[PDB]
């Protein structure tokens, strides 16, 4: 991905968060030169725990058909220290028709939230001892009603509706096409992408970067 | 506490959330009539785990000076089973100049955060051996930000900033008088209020109309 490409991105994303009336720390909207007059000992906190600002385009080409736009508010450490915190958050954008690739956690238990905008569909499947994707019905809770469902079973979620997926359910998710960019919530315990992510397909969590103009903000994975 | 002030309480925070933006659940707008009809095994998790609506003047006569108004979205168990969720979220809504009482929680950390609306003072100190408020520094985290600052200190959050609290800190907290009401977010470990609440100062529904919707204490 381009620098260019990610400053629209992140500018356009700003303001579909604005248009929600979703208002994000001031850290959020910190130049480079800001970043770096800022006391290090202080901040260690977002550096270690990878708040702020993630773009991604899956390893792959497309971002419009395949990408997610995240901002991590609140986090713990992965194995627990120094911040002992369980619980994160996430907002993101997702784009109309913009899909997340199929993918379980082995640890994060989340529950995806569709905050307002279009529809939410999210396709579920559990993982067999393979990790394929398996043929048994799915058991999920969606805002604290349990139901099962077959295997590939693709739910739509009104903007206030929620899902928990347990570790080791693969999920992939879109906007509905045409129905509008979806302002998705994410209330789990710990994040942790470096490692606790398994793409169906084998892919890059995050993208390289082609420097081509000054960075506006940056990245959660460059501090 | 009439069911006539519940109702008119509730249809306002509604109101003040649609506003903000904010959507809630399809269980959020639930008659009384619609609960009863509900497959008591599907719905289980939303009454063991008290999700819903919840309207407190902390159990005295004055709801605009002490008070709050809650819905829990999500929740785990107290002692991780049988829900093991560790995590919890409420959305919240204060008005203008209306204090939530200096309290500590025994297990619960939680994230308070200003989604919106004007801004919240919240007013902090650490717990004593003997349950009061000790004179010592406090150590907060607000949104990544490490800080020291002195016992008892008010600190402003401003739309879209948070404050991580830790069990046994005292908080109290309310909306910056003429600044507007506050949209607050809580992103926490388990809750259960219950048994983790602990006042400072230790803590019946009048049915003049039909309710409108459930309280999460009623099910
Ligand atoms: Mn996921
Ligand atoms: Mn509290």
């Amino acid at each position: 991905m381009k620098r260019s490409a990610i400053n629209d991105i992140l500018g356009h994303t700003r303001q579909f968060f604005s248009q929600h009336d979703v208002h994000l720390p001031p850290f959020a909207s910190f130049s480079p030169a800001q970043w770096q007059q800022l006391d290090t000992a202080a901040w260690e906190e977002v550096f270690d725990l990878k708040l702020g600002w993630d773009v991604t385009a899956f390893g792959r080409n497309n971002f419009a058909a395949h990408g997610l736009t995240l901002f991590t508010l609140r986090n713990g450490s992965a194995k627990g220290m120094p911040y002992v915190k369980c619980y994160a958050e996430k907002i993101m954008h997702v784009r109309d028709a913009q899909v997340t690739p199929m993918h379980f956690h082995w640890r994060k238990r989340e529950d995806i939230i569709n905050r307002g905008g279009g529809n939410l569909i999210v396709e579920l499947w559990n993982a067999d001892s393979n990790e394929q994707t398996a043929d048994s019905d799915i058991t999920v809770v969606i805002d604290g009603c349990r139901q099962k469902h077959t295997a590939g079973s693709q739910l739509r979620l009104s903007p206030g509706e929620s899902i928990c997926l347990p570790p080791g359910l693969y999920h992939s998710f879109w906007a509905e096409a045409g129905f509008g960019d979806v302002l998705v919530g994410e209330v789990s315990s710990v994040n942790d992408d470096d490692h606790d992510n398994h793409f169906l397909q084998p892919l890059d969590r995050y993208n390289l970067i082609d420097e081509d103009e000054p960075a506006q903000l940056v990245l959660c994975n460059e501090y």
